[PDB]
């Protein structure tokens, strides 16, 4: 039986029909409702009050989570049970961030071995290697300190890493290297050309234009190359790795010097060996770590500990861990990722809102949305349930976004007056670079933040035809045009307000979304952990590859059966 | 009367219901249909064959364009008629790219003046100024050549510019500065630290973290600052301008030296004067240039001619112009932007596909999607028709995307197996940085391109349960799991294949989308040219601004009426 047949789902269909006749502006006058829909965990508030439900409807959503046995399923995941039912695998990204003091108390036995011993064996290796790179114990072939890091990887092998890298770099440069303090503003004399300011680049696209971007103004002698691929056979990553090895070899000709400049994050020891990577330079991860959940494994912990130091990355892991513990243990009504997943499920299923806008009011979060896109869409963009039945109900929404105020000046016209798009706004009390001049009405960070509060309220409340008509008493615009100025309101939003974006809080933010996606897959009754949808395109691309090979070299080999359109475009492409 | 009442619309409702029972795989075996749905204009092919229509249904879409008088409306726009009916304004971004030889033959008289004289007066000023900056005639306060350009502007004042900047920079560095030739590959010795390699930065967010990113490792003495704002009062832009002027003044203390480092793109001559910008340093644009259509005015032409030289920008303008001429003059059945707009309208209205994925298989197009998002969403994300009637039918889709293969490794799981998302794939025959090693099966650019063809075909054809079952004869996966591997297909795509991404072709690409959006607004019967939806959020943010001002300074002023949730979060934010 499908989720749509559950008693609590059928009840939500009728409750949502009544919710559609209610205005958010009226709900926002109820202080009791606001107090119930605003939750606090550590250094942050989550505000669900601008969502189209009464406390009674949210209680029914909790009854739905109970009816699908969400807590039982989340617990099985954390315990190491084979919840990835199509690949028959465990899902243990949460084990990556369990701290050393819990190695025995929080043990997870897979194939008669405590997996936390493997987790910590790798983390100790990263701490040592990154400390050695940063202290100049490990040097380049010219006996100098490394200055650049090229990370080569696709999808999950870099998206999470780039999100964290861009989010944290200025906190690290400003608060740590430049020792900026909260009472001080206008730190324009901050130095960015000093020790341990690594020029980190992500070589993700197989497009050779991306190799061009990766190598731009870099000296091979200052560059460490990290190749991220579980199999060490990934087509794009490995072609990029071979290309970057050729670039390194333009200057670094000796194999032993070349091995000082290359590292791998992989388990294929045979292939890393063949590539010329030393054994001390291979960092492992496990099959129970999904690509889109891999940033807390060596995939992200190794390049981020090189860039920022292991101590900072340990704090990030503690953040992930504390949010994981909250997700597992908190009662559903007080469980932040669960309530966020229930809200998303409610908007998509009962209002048919098939989009989510991820809008952090923080420019350093410019790469967060791109990571959330894979994490959400690749996990939950499915059409077959956990009972192997093809399904027709809504699965994952389309996720998109740009940091505020950028997204605000780009596409909010549609968010206010076009199709309804639920938004998730993320804001902080403090900047990574506070600016304030004496004559200004507000600090620049306060100016940014006026929009964080106002946008959420404008979406919820709108502006009626009569309010537009009242303002027109002075404007005197032609009255037939007034309809163009109406804001219907009832456009939902979630507000996430943290005190500061530090390493610990960035961990809380990552785990919050990883937890939300895991909870949502169980609510949708789909497998969040596989990705069978990526196969067809790869198979067909291999056929085009062979055709390109035979055509470019004018050498017959393979049989081709291209459709009529592809034959016309291939002829143009190859002429 | 609404568009939904038109004879041809009512006919499309019934034709689309039959189209839903037809498979793209069958249509793709018809060479005649493929030849009809593949169009050629200059140096490119547009392939509409993987769209869910027969040639008969596309002819009905053309009858719909005729019934809404699309050609009459497009002609009125090009002629300078006040088609922006809510603001009573002309829409003349197409006049920005009319070449000098057509100044009289293609004249447009607005307020008894040929607007082409104003267009060319500004273009001549840009050519002279950019030539002078690039030849070192115009120097810094230290009598050296400028090295950096900080563009300060929001929304339309930078999105188009950043798209073109990122798209063209490597073509300019590789083909022009390094003189790379098409027969040669592996140009790893290309030099990027030479004359006229400008370090262009875009300061768009009011977040002070963006000021930090803009000034990172820059010397005030090498930096030219361009402030882009029609009114010179835009809150975010002007706070950023004041902040950057303070940063410049840390080293450049004299007003006359400060004026050598500052330029404005504005019409408010009183305010540019007050800011300390010299009269020769103010570049004008007109009210008939919409922000999201402003890249071909001084907004984009000035910073891009500094970065690349006016001659390159003149070729970009010629590209825009040639596509504009095609859009205006081509018969509807042979009109590329019209057919693209009709396809978009058809997918959204008749299939209820409310999303568009913009997927260029070219890393240098990494900023194209962000520009297309504003251009589409802000123009067409409306809910009131041209007859001032509130409407309930679909308007602009949600636009999103990442360049291929990046987007491919991120969210294509959903595009293949989750909700149906029409895609627009953009590819080139040549790279900006060709790479090829002797032992490789294909050049890196060919490897990228195998995916361009394969993805379009995989989306169209899918893979049936019986094809999955046949492959399982060897794999022997548990048979109940086979449903997870099915690809339903019939997922539509448009392919755009150009020979090369040069300045002229980048102009063709920009105009193609500007033309498509203009055509689509007329098909939707909405006003593509206004943006009343941005008002409410600004008004409410000003109230939060005053509250922040009174609270931070502990000084009473204004009356506040915040809802119950905002009061709770404001208290947290301010404590």
């Amino acid at each position: 039986m499908e989720i749509t047949n559950l008693k609590s789902y059928k009840e939500l269909v009728t409750l949502s029909a009544e919710e559609k006749t209610k205005d958010l502006k009226d709900y926002l006058n109820d202080k009791n409702r606001s107090e119930s829909l605003i939750k606090k965990f550590k250094n942050f508030y989550m505000d669900l009050s601008r969502q189209r439900y009464s406390e009674k409807t949210l209680n029914k959503l909790v009854e739905y989570a109970e009816e699908v046995e969400l807590k039982k399923k989340v617990e099985k995941t954390f315990m190491g049970e084979k919840v990835n039912m199509t690949e028959n695998r465990s899902v243990l990204h949460t084990a990556l961030r369990i701290p050393i003091e819990k190695i025995n108390t929080h043990k997870i036995i897979i194939d008669n071995k405590n997996v936390l011993e493997d987790v910590h064996g790798v983390l100790k290796k990263i701490e040592k290697y990154s400390d050695d790179i940063r202290n100049g114990v490990i040097k380049t072939c010219k006996n100098t300190k490394f200055k650049n890091v090229i990370c080569i990887g696709i999808g999950g092998s870099y998206l999470g890493t780039e999100f964290v890298y861009e989010a944290m770099k200025y906190y690290y440069y400003n608060m740590e290297l430049n020792k900026n303090e909260k009472d001080q503003v206008n730190n324009f004399n901050n130095n960015y050309d000093q020790d341990n300011v690594f020029n980190v680049r992500f070589l993700a696209n197989v497009d050779p234009n991306d190799v061009n971007r990766a190598i731009q103004n870099l000296d091979q002698y200052d560059t460490l190359v990290i190749i991220i691929s579980k199999t060490f056979t990934t087509a794009e990553t490995m072609l990029n790795a071979r290309s970057i090895k050729k670039w390194l070899s333009l200057k670094i000709k000796d194999d032993e010097n070349l091995s000082k400049h290359m590292v791998a994050v992989s388990t294929n020891l045979k292939l890393t060996d063949e590539f010329g990577i030393s054994r001390d330079n291979v960092f492992e991860f496990w099959d129970w770590v999904g690509g889109r959940f891999s940033v807390t494994s060596s995939v992200g912990i190794l390049p981020l500990s090189i860039a920022f130091g292991y101590k900072n990355m340990r704090n990030f892991l503690n953040g992930c861990h504390d949010m994981d513990e909250h997700f597992l243990h908190a009662d559903l009504k007080e469980n932040i990722p669960v309530l966020l997943a229930l809200t998303s499920f409610y908007n998509s299923h009962f209002f048919d809102y098939k989009n989510v806008a991820i809008l952090p009011y923080f420019q350093n979060l410019l790469k967060f949305s791109a990571h959330i896109q894979q994490l959400s869409m690749e996990s939950n963009g499915k059409s077959v349930d956990r009972n192997n039945q093809p399904i027709h109900y809504n699965t994952c929404q389309v996720y998109f976004g740009e940091p505020g105020t950028n997204g605000q000046h780009s596409f909010y016209q549609l968010i206010h007056q076009g199709q309804v798009i639920p938004v998730e706004l993320i804001g902080f009390k403090h900047s990574h670079f506070p600016i304030k001049f004496d004559k200004e009405v507000v600090s620049n960070h306060d100016e940014l933040m006026t929009n964080f509060f106002a946008q959420a309220d404008a979406l919820a409340i709108g502006k009626t035809y009569e309010q537009v008509k009242e303002e027109n008493e002075k404007n005197k615009m032609s009255p037939e045009l007034l309809t163009h100025k109406v804001f219907n309101g009832n456009r939902p939003s979630t507000l996430l307000l943290f005190d500061e974006l530090n390493f610990y809080t960035c961990g809380l933010l990552l785990s919050l979304y990883e937890s939300r996606i895991v909870a949502e897959g169980f609510l949708l009754n789909i497998n969040s952990f596989d990705q069978w949808g990526v196969e067809l395109g790869k198979v067909l691309a291999k056929e085009v590859r062979n055709y390109f090979n035979d055509t470019r070299n004018q050498k017959k080999s393979n049989t081709y059966n291209f459709n009529e359109s592809t034959k016309i475009l291939l002829n143009y492409y190859l002429s």
